[PDB]
Order: structure tokens, then C-alpha cells, then sequence
């Protein structure tokens, strides 16, 4: 379970990644 | 608090989901 | 490794946070 939540997070943080470089285009 | 866990992730994913669809109407 | 996990996801909901009032901004 603890890491399945490490995983997760991992997924989290590269869409966040690309996110804030779309909007940073945007912007 | 491994319970708790799940749940943050879980409303994360939802939040991320709603930004890439709004981020992929502007594009 | 619980108290990382609780710390990442604190950075995480920090990022959501931003994103959204970016995207907010541009709508
Ligand atoms: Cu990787
Ligand atoms: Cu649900
Ligand atoms: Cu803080």
C-alpha cells in the first residue's frame, strides 16, 4: 500500500509537470 | 493516516483531471 | 516514509493551487 502511494505520487508529479509547462506557454 | 493518504490522492487526481480538460478546451 | 508521503502531498496541493488560479486568471 505505501508503495502503491509512492507510485501515485510519482504519476502526480509528472502531470503536474506538464502542466505548468502548458500554461507557462500559454503565459 | 495510510486511509487518509489514499483519500488526499484521490481528490488530487480529481483536481488534475478537470485541469487538463480545461487546459485542452484552451488548446 | 508516511511522514515524506504527507509532505509531498503538501507540495502537490500547494502546485493545484496555483494551477488553478492561473487557469482561473486566463477564464
Ligand atoms: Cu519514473
Ligand atoms: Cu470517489
Ligand atoms: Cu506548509
Amino acid at each position: 500500500q505505501i508503495a502503491a502511494i509512492k507510485x501515485a505520487i510519482a504519476a502526480i508529479k509528472q502531470q503536474i509537470a506538464a502542466i505548468k509547462e502548458a500554461i507557462a506557454a500559454i503565459k
